[PDB]
């Protein structure tokens, strides 16, 4: 009948109303647990350079090693988790060459280690978490460390004992930004479904990436400076039953970007040779110049204009990156204090870090006193940078302490 | 108070429950146009068990070769596309040999070909729907022929020139059932983002799993009578503005499970010699079996258990796979129709199937007079089947013709 209603001619399609009605949730996506894993062997960074071009039979290049020595001197890296030895390098000569045929004997060692560290850092955000495991309804797995099908995804799921039918997303190679993609992932999957409990894995580590020294690519030792292992693993869900469940972050809006005149500034080729990074002076330029674009367009919405009254998670790949935005927007000096204690601790995991730098954030300012898990603010800004190139920007709100 | 003012932005609290409320859309996500593109060479499937054994130099293979004969007639595919072609592998030997080293010599070829074949079926997707591609608030880019980083939803979206800020998810070497992934995945971002418009773009081609032929693994002659290059675009968006859009199908729920002890049954490797593809001869038992049991979990909530009362997209990888699921449930000889109508056409393309499938179904059913765009019917099912084992089961509502 008439009326403020609208009809419809057929049944099936107001039971399809109802049915959208009951498989979406109500409020913004929250972190509710968060993890860390790194491998046992670690090499201290004043240490690498004599180590490094020991390993790949590269004394002689002494131009070359001068040029590394500066490299990891400005790294403002103390010291890098590896999965990879001198023991394991020893039985992998081609690994130590710069294009050595290798991708094989990558490929053997990473698609096992990288669900394996995953899980150790899975396992530990469902204890925090408090939950049965089997009330996890989604996965999200990341990764850039090797490619395999049935994925790092399949091979988690199998490890940890999860559902058969959870609903899994595996994000391959998407680097140094995909650690701000699996929350703009995760903020989706868990606000479209009632109940559903996201657990979010990422997994990095230097077994494709690491390579012997080349004038041919300078490019390549600037990583070789910089990549380390290290996973991360979240529990993301919307509507947290309070009595049980402790939020920490809310996930308010992710968005993603290309910046104009950008293109192949960074990339990275799955070769004979492993994973190929390449690098181009100009890459810190390019992201210091437009990230106000980028807080601007998250943070007109909100209201908000200065930088200085949010807080900051903030991909610490390069330090020029961080420096030079820290320069441009004039921001205060202990706006990117977790972002660089964790680059300083462990090295660039890829997309680990912002998620090992919410966990170091939320873990100081907890046993600091302060009022909200975002340094006592309440809106902050966490960004992921890569090829493309590529910013992602995801806003959050802090909970209280 | 009297004087001079300035702006004041409104609190936390109605902040964060103004963005709550406008960040969502209304209704199922919904399909709203379907566009396809082959390369332009094609193979007559009954020339190629001589084509096949020429081009690698197996001639002398004479027992082998007349295996892989019956192989292809039994295949029920009555020609494929391939952006390979015979010029390309007299170049390559490498790629001739079953385990030459060949990997960079595919990825040359197939990160290019990617992007592109997707490029041509884009945009006949973005002109059937109609819309200024500036529109567009997603992408999603599906395959699994070749990894790059940036990748190639980075690649579509210059070659397309779409926003900058268009939301990506890269979806790699997801496999089979990944045409129903990103169905999955599509409507999650269209429903939680208010007016979000998806591009869902999937490319497949035979460039990393071509390779000659071995006693050792006869699994990898099935897939060179199988696999096959397509692509195949949709535009997804939910609450749709029925002035100037056409609704075809709704997505209403994606499920996605793993099948018990089917571990190792479908195995796809990225190694030195592309990408090895092992295919256990258990594989349609396994999906046969279990394939009821995610018909049941799909669709007791909408309280139907008569399987031939809904309309049928079945990803036909193996036609064996379709025979055995057929005969298990008694399902009607026209009910998977269309599925094996783009298998005889096309072969085996990967994710792309089952957007050929969905196009076919339409097509027919609008030149057939049709009352839906589901064969007359209202509810149907769409199954992807791949690693893991995997079945991804997406329950679609059609629309009236
Ligand atoms: C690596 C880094 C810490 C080095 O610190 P720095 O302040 O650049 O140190 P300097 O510039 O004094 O010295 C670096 C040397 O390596 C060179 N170099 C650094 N990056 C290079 C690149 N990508 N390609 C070629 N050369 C490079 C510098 O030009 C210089 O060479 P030179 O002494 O022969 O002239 C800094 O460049 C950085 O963080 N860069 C960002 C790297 C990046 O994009 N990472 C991925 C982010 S997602
Ligand atoms: C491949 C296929 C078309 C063959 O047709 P068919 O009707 O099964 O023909 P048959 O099974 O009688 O004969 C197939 C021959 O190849 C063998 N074969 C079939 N599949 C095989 C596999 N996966 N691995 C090894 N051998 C296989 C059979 O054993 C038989 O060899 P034999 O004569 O020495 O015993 C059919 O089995 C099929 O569609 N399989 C599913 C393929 C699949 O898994 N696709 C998913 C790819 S991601
Ligand atoms: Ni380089
Ligand atoms: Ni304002
Ligand atoms: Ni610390
Ligand atoms: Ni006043
Ligand atoms: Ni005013
Ligand atoms: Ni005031
Ligand atoms: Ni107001
Ligand atoms: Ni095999
Ligand atoms: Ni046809």
């Amino acid at each position: 009948m008439r009326g403020s209603h609208h009809h419809h001619h057929h049944g099936s399609m107001v039971t399809m109303e109802e049915i959208r009605r009951a498989k979406r949730a109500e409020g913004l996506a929250t972190i509710l647990a968060i993890s860390t894993a790194t491998p046992p062997n670690c090499v201290i960074q004043a240490d690498y350079p004599d180590y490094y071009f020991g390993i790949t039979n590269s004394e002689h290049m002494t131009e070359l090693k001068e040029k590394f020595k500066l490299l990891c001197e400005k790294s403002m890296i103390r010291k890098r988790h590896m999965c990879l030895t001198e023991e394991i390098l020893k039985a992998n000569p081609n690994m130590c060459l710069y294009m050595g045929t290798s991708l094989d004997a990558r490929q053997d060692i990473s698609l096992v280690e990288v669900p394996k560290l995953g899980k150790e850092a899975a396992t530990k955000a469902i204890k925090e978490w408090g939950q049965p495991k089997s009330n996890i309804t989604h996965l999200i797995f990341c990764t850039s460390a090797g490619v395999d099908m049935p994925g790092a995804d399949y091979q988690l799921t199998r490890l940890i004992g999860l559902n058969p039918d959870v609903k899994r997303m595996m994000i391959y190679q998407q680097g140094c930004y995909a650690g701000a993609t699996i929350l703009r992932l995760a903020k989706d999957l868990a606000e479209n479904n009632k109940g559903s409990r996201v657990l979010v894995v990422c997994s990095e580590n230097t077994i494709p990436t690491f390579r012997g020294p080349s004038y041919t690519h300078i490019d390549s030792l600037v990583g070789q400076a910089l990549f380390a292992d290290g996973a991360a693993a979240l529990i993301v869900g919307a509507d947290p039953d309070t009595s049980i469940e402790r939020p920490l972050y809310h996930i308010v809006s992710a968005s993603q970007t290309l910046l104009p005149d950008s293109d192949g500034a960074i990339e990275g080729h799955i070769r004979e040779a492993g994973l190929t990074v390449h690098l181009k002076k100009d890459v810190p330029e390019f992201f210091s110049a437009n990230i106000e674009k980028s807080l601007v367009d998250a943070f007109t919405p909100i209201g908000i204009s200065d930088w200085n009254s949010i807080f900051w998670i903030a991909h610490p790949g390069g330090p020029a990156i961080l420096d030079q935005v820290e320069a441009k927007l004039g921001l205060k000096k202990d706006k990117l204090r977790a972002s660089r204690h964790v680059m300083s601790e462990y090295g660039n995991m890829s997309s680990a870090c912002v998620l090992f730098i919410l966990d170091e954030m939320r873990n100081k300012c907890l046993e600091e006193g302060k009022a909200t898990t975002g340094e006592g603010l309440d809106w902050g800004v966490l960004f992921g940078f890569g090829p493309g190139l590529t910013v992602e920007t995801v806003v959050l709100h802090s909970l209280p302490i």
